């Protein structure tokens, strides 16, 4: 029914749907792409799809537009927000800006095209250390999490400037030293798998620090794993690596905006075409170059 009247549409309209890894399991099923946003935003451009339906939060369907602009880019529902990426405002970039002009501007992905085009670069979690290690400068303008901030101060040695200094994913944040003791007690031969937005006494009990593309890449390195993300990137992981083991770290660690994703609105994007989403040229040219700059330096 609604799964097969999404295929006619989706064939139909020459679209293509693209899902996050934290998408509802019956979404990700239905999905041509599934991963993190940048993966999916470059998957897109392998081909000529005149359609992109995003089943993701806002500033991911703006990237696939930022890399596919000759694509038209739906997003299903305009309550699919990122709460840590709303809390960047271009004031507190340019308010850092000019408090320390000669310091590199770096954007996380995970932000609106809007701050990406005051960035000198934008980093992905796996290559956030490297890149920033290589900027040339001892001081860095970091947004918009503070926690992965603080993951990259530590690693690098240098300054970093959060901005908005109190930056940070609720879902993320939420994960307590109480979390980590729990997980050991109930699963004792696993690892820990931490995303970089967790706090930093989270992080400093991880084996293994990364966002989720970085999670799916590194599960090969245990058989058994408690995973401290959205509690979906448990369905996902399960079926890549069926063999191993994978427990949520918080069933209740929910990203609000994901779950504004629906089949019934995946199905009325296709059927209405809507919504599209819509990046200013400028913002998008100067955001396209700050991606590139990533890929040079990684
Ligand atoms: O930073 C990776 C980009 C991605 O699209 N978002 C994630 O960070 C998860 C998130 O939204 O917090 C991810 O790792 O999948
Ligand atoms: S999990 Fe956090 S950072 Fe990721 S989309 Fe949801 S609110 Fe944004």
């Amino acid at each position: 029914d609604l799964v097969e009247e999404i295929l006619r549409l989706k064939e139909e309209r020459n679209a293509i749907i693209l899902a996050h890894n934290y998408q509802l399991p019956e979404v990700q099923d239905i999905a041509d792409f599934i991963g993190d946003s940048l993966e999916l935003a470059r998957r897109a451009t392998r081909v000529d799809a005149d359609v992109i339906v995003f089943a993701g939060v806002d500033f991911m369907a703006e990237t696939a537009k930022i890399l596919n602009p000759d694509k038209v880019v739906l997003i299903p529902s305009r309550e699919a927000t990122c709460a840590m990426a709303n809390m960047l405002k271009v004031e507190h970039i340019l308010e850092a800006k000019r408090k320390y002009p000669n310091a590199p501007v770096v954007l996380y992905v995970n932000s609106t095209a809007e701050a990406k085009a005051y960035a000198d670069v934008t980093v992905t979690s796996a290559n956030a250390v490297e890149v920033v290690k290589k900027l040339d400068s001892d001081v860095v303008i970091f947004g918009p999490d503070k926690n992965l901030a603080h993951y990259v101060a530590k690693m690098t040695g240098k300054k970093i400037i959060p901005v908005p200094s109190k930056g940070h994913c609720y879902v993320h944040q939420k994960f307590t030293l109480d979390d980590v003791e729990r997980a050991k007690k109930l699963h004792p031969n696993a690892k820990l798998m931490i995303h970089p937005e967790c706090i930093p006494e989270v992080q400093e009990k991880a084996d293994i620090i990364a966002s989720t593309g970085g999670m799916i890449k590194r599960a090969c390195e245990w058989d058994e794993w408690v995973v401290f993300t959205e509690r979906e990137m448990v369905y996902r992981l399960r079926k890549l690596y069926p063999q191993k083991k994978f427990y949520p770290a918080r069933e209740d660690a929910f990203c609000i905006g994901m779950k504004a994703i629906t089949l019934k609105n995946i199905y009325e994007s296709l059927k209405d075409m809507k919504y599209k989403v819509e990046v200013p040229e400028e913002i998008a040219r100067k955001a396209r170059k700050a991606i590139e700059r990533m890929l040079e330096m990684s």
